[PDB]
């Protein structure tokens, strides 16, 4: 009915599972953007719908968990609650950052290419990837890649100047807070 979200606020809920033509529409949605579909043939897909104080957020949750939402590409992407149930495997690609990168993440940055540290996977530029921390590799961002993981490999190596990665959502964003509270009150 309800929950109260860190920064969002007070948020009015309202849930219902997706129907077969939306259950098959999301996994055809989903295909071309990641290695694999991270869930369950048999899991459990329900949209939620939560209205807050400055407007309404969507969240397709996979067996409870906050895992998904779409963004205004008209894309489907991972919130890191799903990433923190699923691992990072199933993407595309990885991007590896420093702690000064992962620090700028979390207060809501794009990704500089002097920031990186290591690329995982292959992947080509308007992919989905997640920046994660190199040290303890926590994610701390979901979002476009700008180049080529082949051309990230030279770029980051010498440590050239742009942006390696646009921010779709990460640590801290209300989208974040949303799916915390959301995962909260499952358990
Ligand atoms: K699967």
């Amino acid at each position: 009915h309800m929950l109260w979200a860190r920064l969002v606020g007070l948020a009015r809920l309202e849930a219902r599972a997706l129907s077969k033509k939306e259950r098959r529409s999301l996994l055809e949605r989903l295909k071309p953007y990641y290695t694999r579909i991270p869930f369950s043939e048999k899991a459990d897909l329900r949209l939620v719908k939560a209205r807050t104080d400055s407007g309404e957020y969507e969240i397709i949750t996979v067996d409870g968990v906050p895992c998904l939402f779409e963004w205004s590409d008209g894309r489907i992407y991972p919130t890191l609650q799903c990433l923190k149930a699923f691992g990072v495997d199933w993407l595309k690609g990885v991007v590896l950052v420093d702690k000064g990168a992962a620090i700028a993440l979390a207060k809501g940055a794009h990704l500089m290419i002097p920031g990186v540290v290591g690329v995982e996977g292959s992947f080509t530029r308007g992919d989905v990837v997640a920046a994660l921390y190199h040290e303890t590799r926590t994610p701390v961002m979901v979002g476009v890649a700008e180049v080529d993981s082949s051309a990230l490999e030279k770029l980051y190596r010498e440590k050239a100047r742009g942006r390696a990665v646009r921010r779709v959502h990460r640590l801290g964003d209300a989208l974040w807070e949303l799916a915390q509270e959301v995962g909260k009150r499952l358990s």
